[PDB]
């Protein structure tokens, strides 16, 4: 009876196995744009993905991950609110059963159709496993998806999903350029938070881009054909794999823009 997104194992149940679910810096949160504070101390955000090396795409049950070779400084995030260098390890998405929901962060309570998370770890901690045990261990770039025009750079991801329909399946996925998933503007909000899936560790500097990317109805429809279950198990569509907004508590959200 492990955690998931269903009626009896979903987000309101997670605290029983993971008490930090009710902690002081949990994610996601609602971003109240009018209460967010423009911060002049914020240095420019640096996304250097030119030598990114994707390896594989995997259905882990709760989402699919595109994983990268993070054994060298090849795809890094720096600047913004960050001190030091954070290395890209994987990206994944959260999405809804309907276009009206799916994102984890919300903006003035608005839910987007999906949310992309590019996960990076602080190189001063040597690897991801050690990084998640640190309060500044990860930097996650969050990007909202709305339904409209297709995102051409997403299409290679959507076309391989038929090969990883069920939990446990993986496929080779080399030479994918995550620059094709970024919006024009790097304007962002930032705040200290957590992983949004168990173990919910409070190790994340969140950087959430203001500008969503547009993806087509057909593209998100393909996300919804995935399965939470493994092959040969009862079919349950991988939809609504999002945690809702958590209390902001003693935190301020900062904006990079005015
Ligand atoms: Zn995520």
């Amino acid at each position: 009876h492990h955690w998931g997104y269903g009626k009896h194992n979903g987000p309101e149940h997670w605290h029983k196995d993971f008490p930090i679910a009710k902690g002081e810096r949990q994610s996601p949160v609602d971003i109240d744009t009018h209460t967010a504070k423009y911060d002049p101390s914020l240095k420019p955000l640096s996304v250097s993905y030119d030598q990114a090396t994707s390896l594989r795409i995997l259905n882990l049950g709760a989402a699919f991950l595109v994983e990268f070779d993070d054994s060298q400084d090849k795809a890094v995030l720096k600047g913004g609110p960050l001190d030091g260098t954070y290395r890209l390890i994987q990206f994944h998405f959260h999405w809804g059963s309907l276009d009206g929901q799916g994102s984890e962060h919300t903006v003035d309570k608005k839910k987007y159709a999906a949310e992309l998370h590019l996960v990076h770890w602080n190189t001063k901690y040597g690897d991801f496993g050690k990084a998640v045990q640190q309060p500044d261990g990860l930097a996650v770039l969050g990007i909202f998806l709305k339904v409209g025009s297709a995102k051409p750079g997403l299409q290679k991801v959507v076309d391989v999903l038929d090969s990883i329909k069920t939990k446990g399946k993986s496929a080779d996925f080399t030479n994918f350029d995550p620059r094709g998933l970024l919006p024009e503007s790097l304007d962002y909000w930032t705040y200290p938070g957590s992983l949004t899936t168990p173990p919910l560790l409070e190790c994340v500097t969140w950087i959430v881009l203001k500008e969503p990317i547009s993806v087509s109805s057909e593209q998100v429809l393909k996300f919804r054909k995935l399965n939470f279950n493994g092959e040969g198990e009862p079919e349950e569509l991988m939809v609504d794999n999002w945690r809702p907004a958590q209390p902001l508590k003693n935190r301020q959200i900062k904006a990079s823009f005015k």
